[PDB]
């Protein structure tokens, strides 16, 4: 079996993408946030306080013939960004752009953090990081992409985020159209859960390519791309007036400015990075100061291939038996 749904940005900065998913029967379909930096898929449901409800379009258990309560089953996670979310958890038929898994694990939420209820686009995440994240408790749960791998034509699954602009997740079968050149694949270490890999350095703009083991996760659920403070000092240097600001929370830099470029490397191949990727536009309204799209990851504790730089590349996820990712460019 295959799998092919489109996704899209839920706002002009590309903050984050939506792919709808149909989950139990009759199809109740949902726009979830793919992330391949955790492991739980949760949705906003009718279970979910009321008061944390606004504008999402929610799960009802109760309204699929082929829900289940998982007995005592509960679930709590927490993100990156201090975001969380917990509740309850159904069994029940999940399908993504004409591929079906029964018995899916579906979180439901009774609680959700202030920024999942001021997203109205986001009606959950479904989670494809490995499943040793997966929070259900006591009995751990597979990802979607573990229930669907056995199923797969081949137990992989792309990530092809548009630069403001739709794009495709597909499951178990690698689109020869969908990117130039040749994909090259590099080695995932699984032991954090992440699909986590080693960049063997980066460039700014025209710049000589720095040869440098960088260790991080490829996180289609985050926005930016989060690099060693060296790193990113290196590429904010090349753009006049730029900072970091304590005030603001990261680099910030001259609206007029043109961004440079910035290509990491995978293997001996490389990624680049258009500088507009890296605008994230003003940091409040109408104002003249912008948001880099390149941050330090002191103190996050570690490196991040968010949206950024995956939306740069076709990235295959592979879920063979050794994992490893696959880069190339599109
Ligand atoms: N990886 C975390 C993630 O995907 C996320 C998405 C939307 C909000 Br609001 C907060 C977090």
């Amino acid at each position: 079996s295959t799998g092919s749904a489109t996704t899209t940005p839920i706002d002009s900065l590309d903050d984050a993408y939506i792919t709808p998913v149909q989950i139990g029967t009759p199809a109740q379909t949902l726009n979830l946030d793919f992330d391949t930096g955790s492991s739980d898929l949760w949705v906003f449901s009718s279970e979910t306080t009321a008061s944390e409800v606004d504008g999402q379009t929610i799960y009802t258990p109760s309204k699929s013939t082929t829900a289940k309560l998982l007995s005592g089953a509960t679930w709590s996670i927490s993100y990156g960004d201090g975001s969380s979310s917990s509740g309850d958890v159904y069994t029940d038929t999940v399908s993504v752009g004409g591929l079906t898994v029964t018995g899916q694990a579906v979180e439901s939420a009774k609680k959700v953090s202030s920024s999942f209820t001021e997203d109205s686009t986001i009606d959950g995440l479904l989670g494809l990081a490995f499943s040793t994240l997966n929070t259900v408790s006591p009995t751990q749960q597979k990802t979607f992409f573990d229930n669907a791998k056995a199923s797969l034509d081949s137990p992989v699954f792309t990530a092809d985020l548009g630069y403001h602009a739709p794009g495709t997740y597909n499951f178990g079968f690698i689109d020869t159209t969908a990117y130039t050149g040749s994909i090259t694949y590099t080695a995932v270490s699984t032991k954090q859960g992440f699909w986590e890999w080693t960049s063997t350095g980066y460039a700014v703009g025209s710049g000589t390519f720095k040869s440098t083991s960088i260790d991080g996760i490829a996180d289609t659920g985050t926005t930016l791309l989060y690099l060693p403070a060296t790193v990113v000092s290196a590429y904010w240097a090349q753009v006049s007036g730029a900072k970091s600001s304590s005030s603001v929370g990261g680099y910030v830099f001259p609206c007029s400015a043109t961004l440079p470029s910035f290509t990491f490397g995978v293997g001996s191949a490389r990624i680049v990075i258009p500088g507009d990727y890296i605008d994230f536009g003003p940091i409040s309204t109408g104002s003249s100061s912008c948001f880099g799209g390149i941050q330090s990851s002191a103190g996050i504790g570690i490196n991040i291939f968010g949206d950024v730089a995956l939306k740069a590349a076709f990235v295959v996820f592979n879920g063979a038996t050794t994992p490893t990712l696959g880069f190339a460019s599109k």
